[PDB]
């Protein structure tokens, strides 16, 4: 019997192709990210070095998860106390993260979702003194940009868009990430009420003002008539004042998919499948399916395509994903491109065999995606094989195992809770204190359904749930939802 497990992270870097020795990693955030992040790399680091600790964790504490006592201080190897209050002063402070990652040092930074983990100066400031991150490189944010940006590049690389202010601006598109010239991304925004408006009547009534700068339920802004528009829009202002503004077409009630990208530091990118996150409660995921198949297998490879062609021209490194707009029709839109991993990633994680963060950390110690185990079996290889794999047009197209439901779930010391069901075996939980989220696998859809619903029974029990999620319930065994009907209107009478 052959070993396939190595002495330390140096050997591993090694013989996997990599080109950077990583042992040392900061965790710059806390909660269910803290512990994920970690549950999940020392799993592949017993499975690499038969030692879970082989790759170290440095994580921060603020006074109060501290006193509240996290799980995942107790978890990390090293945690280092830094200021309370809001995230600014902590788990999104830049310039702290930073520093940290340099004193100790460790030979890289994780952030995950929340937080910093959007700032394009984060990996900027890490790369700048050494420091490594697991995620896409600040080059690649920049060349994004904000939803206006990356909507031009969305329809330069000829992927639909809804009709928007910025609507058929294109760049003029070897190496090299594309980039968007100010005087092009200008032609997208509205300077005034008066460009506000007449993009308004080109693009049609209901519409969505928007600051780029916007987010966090701010800058945003249903406009419904010309008569309202003005003050909606200077209302946009007041409140993201100097933010670029752009309109764009309220979608008219369809369902939102996701593609999972995954790729390296050497032009490669794969999907990893999508997932389906339509049913939603007041701007929030409730309910999400892994794979999406709504929508026709072939359209949904399709949007697979478009969404590694943008990863590829911006010079992606790392997991992030590509929202979608499926219509009933048969006609998809590009929404945005999140340049990190996201919460519900386990829905992934389950039907393609992928460890994620544990794909990131090997990525950013510049092992290439053939030379993932995880991928290679993925695509019918071997598991420590060194042949080259086309992606492009693979010898065994992969095939999603199973699926997934994940249900986000919320209460009636510690900041996270493991969740555990004696009912379902295959489904696990967590509870992060407020909210969390239940991921159930089944051998089909409607197995991955009975099995959540079992447990959310079995959740019920605990008297923080007696109530909570009794609509998830209801929701899931609705026979519109059983039949996974297009239409996703009966969520307002249920």
């Amino acid at each position: 019997h052959r070993d396939f497990t190595v002495a330390s992270p140096a050997e591993f870097v090694t013989r996997f192709g990599g080109d950077r020795v990583i042992e040392k990693v900061l965790i710059a955030n806390n909660g269910i990210a803290a512990v994920k992040c970690m549950r999940s790399i020392r799993r592949w680091a017993y499975e690499m070095f038969r030692n879970e600790r082989a790759i170290r964790f440095v994580v921060m504490v603020t006074p109060e998860d501290l006193k509240a006592n996290a799980e995942y201080i107790k978890m990390a190897d090293h945690y280092v106390p830094v200021p309370g209050g809001p995230n600014n002063n902590n788990y999104a402070n830049v310039e702290l993260i930073v520093d940290i990652a340099k004193r100790i040092p460790v030979q890289a930074v994780w952030a995950g979702w929340g937080h910093a983990s959007e700032n394009p100066k984060l990996p900027e400031l890490l790369c700048k003194n050494g420091v490594a991150f697991l995620g896409p490189p600040s080059e690649a944010m920049w060349a994004l940009g904000d939803k206006i940006a990356s909507t031009v590049v969305a329809q330069t690389l000829q992927v639909p868009t809804l009709p928007w202010s910025g609507s058929g601006l294109t760049v003029e598109w070897q190496g090299k990430r594309i980039s968007v010239p100010e005087d092009v991304y200008d032609k997208g925004c509205v300077k005034d009420v008066d460009e506000g408006l007449e993009a308004a009547e080109r693009i049609g009534f209901p519409l969505m003002i928007k600051a780029s700068e916007g987010g966090g339920g701010k800058g945003i802004r249903k406009a419904e008539s010309a008569e309202d528009f003005p003050i909606l829009f200077r209302q946009v202002q007041s409140e993201i004042p100097g933010s670029p503004i752009f309109l764009m077409k309220l979608a008219q009630h369809a369902r939102h998919l996701e593609v999972q990208i995954l790729a390296d530091q050497y032009g490669n990118a794969v999907s990893l499948f999508g997932r389906d996150c339509s049913i939603q409660r007041r701007h929030q995921k409730i309910v999400e399916e892994a794979p999406a198949t709504i929508a026709p297998l072939a359209i949904f490879e399709f949007m697979e395509q478009c969404a590694i062609r943008l990863a590829k021209t911006v010079g992606y490194v790392s997991a992030g994903t590509v929202e979608y707009l499926y219509s009933q029709d048969g006609s998809f839109h590009f929404l945005e491109l999140n340049p990190r991993l996201q919460v519900e990633h386990p829905c992934t994680e389950m039907i393609a065999d992928v460890n994620l963060p544990a794909a990131q950390l090997q990525i950013a110690m510049g092992v290439p995606l053939h030379r993932l185990k995880d991928i290679r079996l993925l695509y019918g290889e071997s598991p420590w094989g060194v042949t080259p794999i086309s992606f492009e047009t693979p010898s065994n197209p992969p095939l999603a195992r199973g699926h997934v439901i994940a249900a986000r779930i919320t209460s009636e010391s510690g900041t996270v809770q493991e969740l555990n069901f004696r009912s379902s075996k295959n489904v696990w939980g967590y509870f992060s204190v407020q909210f969390g989220h239940c991921f159930s696998w089944g051998e089909n859809r409607e197995e991955a359904i009975s099995n959540m619903v079992v447990a959310l029974k079995e959740l019920s029990i605990r008297g923080d749930f007696r109530t909570t999620v009794e609509y998830l319930i209801n929701l899931l065994e609705t026979e519109s939802f059983q039949n996974n009907d297009i239409d996703t209107g009966w969520l307002d009478y249920l």
